[PDB]
């Protein structure tokens, strides 16, 4: 006890962040999503535009090119990164109010190829953490859909009778990609389990190429978790992270304190609430939290340009874990932030079109 917290006091060199750099985009609209390419370069999405960073020394953010959707009434929300499996050459999936997913090759800035489900809003899209070619995208039609980008081909839908009732909001794969995580606008947090034998099929039928699969029923359903919409949910571990508009981040599990995440039924009634991650003036709909990859920090701006970084290592309830983050000249709502591979830039998007760097020192 003494002996940890002298130990824990001793080494402390609390999360230290400084504002070294900001941008302002031309095009005055908010900025939805900022992805950093885990597989020192950035992508920024808002209005029709996607624009390509790279982080330089000095607190330096330099242009390198934008694409520009032909359709000037597109709406951007969201940008994934993967890799070509056989080339490793970077690519950047990109989509929006149009309903539409653009593959683009991040090289030269332009779209080699596009998906169409049935034409709805996509909210946001993740790669599978495993397979390169696996995208997963959630949307406004209440589904989401698992497209293979190798095959181009729709490997499956998840959605209808027992699917979200609303707008799916966001997605998370878990650490290997065998379960997915969803949350919306109808309260609700699913479960997919796609190593389940019929994915696994699904999957491998894919890579043959198409007949998609209808998923009707998660693995697991809570409404329990918060008592109004969810907009954003990440897998920390075993455990999940997830938020509402109540200004705090929920930590929690399926099931009982001592049941195991494989071992869940779908006819589970029980969700553990280990914690919470409080924060303040974030009450507005649509604002991400992030992690680093390595899992050890979390942040999130709030609607006036606060930033919070928490530090996911100290798992002492009463110990100093929250950082926060302000700058005059940031008064807009901070849509998303992404951390570098590195962990060592933090870089925040907002509103009022702005970019803000911030240094890990
Ligand atoms: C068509 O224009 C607008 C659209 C939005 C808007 C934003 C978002 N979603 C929407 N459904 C929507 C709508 N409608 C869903 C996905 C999402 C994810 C986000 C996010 C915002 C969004 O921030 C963090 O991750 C807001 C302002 C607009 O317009 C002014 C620029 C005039
Ligand atoms: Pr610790």
């Amino acid at each position: 006890g003494i002996l940890e917290n002298l130990y824990f006091q001793g080494k402390k060199c609390k999360y230290s962040f400084k504002c070294v750099n900001s941008l302002k985009e031309d095009h005055n609209q908010p900025l939805f999503g900022v992805q950093f390419n885990w597989h020192l370069v950035f992508a920024t999405v808002g209005s029709n535009r996607v624009t390509l960073y790279e982080c330089h020394s000095q607190g330096e953010i330099r242009l390198l090119q934008s694409y520009v959707d032909a359709d000037a009434d597109e709406n951007f929300y969201t940008c994934a990164w993967t890799y070509d499996s056989n080339t490793s050459h970077p690519l950047l999936a990109v989509a929006g109010s149009r309903g539409i997913i653009r593959i683009i090759n991040p090289i030269t800035m332009q779209c080699i190829k596009h998906y169409v489900g049935h034409g709805n809003a996509i909210n946001e899209l993740k790669f599978h953490p495993r397979d390169p070619n696996l995208l997963l995208s959630v949307s406004k039609d209440h589904a989401l859909r698992l497209w293979n980008i190798q095959t181009d081909t729709l490997v499956a839908i998840f959605g209808g009778v027992e699917g979200h009732r609303d707008e799916v909001l966001s997605a998370d794969y878990d650490l290997l990609g065998e379960k997915i995580m969803s949350c919306g606008m109808d309260h609700s947090l699913k479960l997919w389990r796609i190593n389940s034998k019929r994915m696994m099929n699904a999957i491998k039928e894919s890579y043959d190429y198409f007949i998609s699969q209808k998923i009707h029923f998660p693995d697991f359903s809570t409404r329990d978790i918060h008592r109004n919409y969810v907009d954003c949910v990440r897998w920390l571990g075993d455990l999940i992270l997830s938020k509402s508009c109540e200004n705090a981040i929920v930590c929690w599990k399926p099931g009982k304190m001592e049941d195991d995440i494989d071992k869940i039924k779908p006819s589970e009634s029980n969700v553990t609430i280990l914690g919470r991650f409080d924060y303040s003036q974030c009450d507005i709909w649509y604002m991400r939290f992030s992690m680093d990859f390595w899992q050890k920090m979390l942040a999130l701006g709030n609607q006036v340009g606060k930033l919070y970084v928490w530090d996911l290592e100290v798992e002492d309830p009463h110990k100093a874990k929250c950082t926060t983050l302000t700058h005059h000249k940031c008064g807009a709502a901070i849509r998303q932030t992404s951390f570098s591979r590195d962990s060592s830039i933090l870089i925040a998007v907002c509103d009022d079109a702005s970019i803000w760097r911030w240094d890990r020192l």
